[PDB]
């Protein structure tokens, strides 16, 4: 009945992660920054004294962060629904069925369960991580002139190469959401990696290197302190979804017109209810 309890791990996921995280986070300290470091650790107590609040009402680091998911993943659906509403020039509830239409279609050419008998984080993270890979491989096939399908295709097999050079198994044998962040992740990293790369003027792998060394050095750090690959992954993707978050609603803050705590106000109604359940 125990499981990854007792130390045996999705290895590729959980380093594509740190390394993703990373650079996003990076990114968004860099663009918040006074000193980065100064924000880094100023976030680093925030977050510290909110894991503290909750522990004090009985709520785990790992339910913490479940319930930021659920914020964060909210603002983020929302935004890409709107942006493709404006886009097609149809209403944000015509693009969500749509939305939910085809990923209940490719569920069931898999033979499984549709979004709406899922957890509540799961079914988010399918639908968003669906629509964000989707609206990558648009962009990527539009930029080089090639079919949506080739785009697809060589994403899966560089995925299948790096998974397979790890001894783990293929991309065919991988559960739905996992084989969907892979694919993701991958692609969102080697974008940011490129963009990066042309604005700083070096190298890719003069980023990539840099990116590998900063997740090696954090790592040994969090061994020293005693703190595992997984609560290392966890307190990485706190600060960086708090700070997605603050972004995201800024940002729909400014674009409305109206103020932040109107942005925050509609999340926690939509939020809430999700949260109930």
């Amino acid at each position: 009945p125990r499981g990854s309890s007792m130390g045996i791990s999705r290895e590729t996921l959980e380093r594509l992660s740190l390394l993703l995280f990373s650079m996003q986070l990076e990114k968004l300290v860099k663009e918040e920054a006074v000193s980065v470091e100064t924000i880094r650790e100023e976030l680093e107590r925030e977050v510290d004294e909110r894991l503290r609040e909750m522990e004090e009402q009985g709520i785990s680091r790992r339910e913490t962060l479940e319930r930021l998911s659920l914020l964060l993943f909210s603002m983020q659906l929302e935004k890409l629904v709107k942006e493709e509403a404006e886009a097609r020039g149809v209403s944000v509830e015509t693009i969500r069925e749509e939305l939910e239409r085809e990923v209940d279609e490719r569920l069931r050419e898999m033979e499984e369960q549709g979004i709406s008998r899922r957890e509540t984080l799961e079914r988010l993270s399918l639908l968003l991580f669906s629509m964000q890979l989707e609206k990558l491989v648009k962009e990527e096939a539009e930029a080089r002139g090639v079919s949506v399908e080739t785009i697809r295709e060589e994403l899966e097999r560089e995925v299948d190469e790096r998974l397979r050079e790890m001894e783990e198994q293929g991309i065919s044998r991988r559960e739905t959401l996992e084989r969907l962040s892979l694919l993701l992740f991958s692609m969102q990293l080697e974008k940011l990696v490129k963009e990066e790369a042309e604005a700083r003027g070096v190298s890719v792998e003069t980023i990539r290197e840099e990116l590998e060394r900063e997740v090696d050095e954090r790592l040994r750090e969090m061994e020293e302190q005693g703190i595992s690959r997984r609560e290392t992954l966890e307190r990485l993707s706190l600060l960086l979804f708090s700070m997605q978050l603050e972004k995201l609603v800024k940002e729909e803050a400014e674009a409305r017109g109206v103020s932040v705590e109107t942005i925050r106000e509609e999340l926690e109604r939509e939020v809430d209810e999700r949260l109930r359940e």
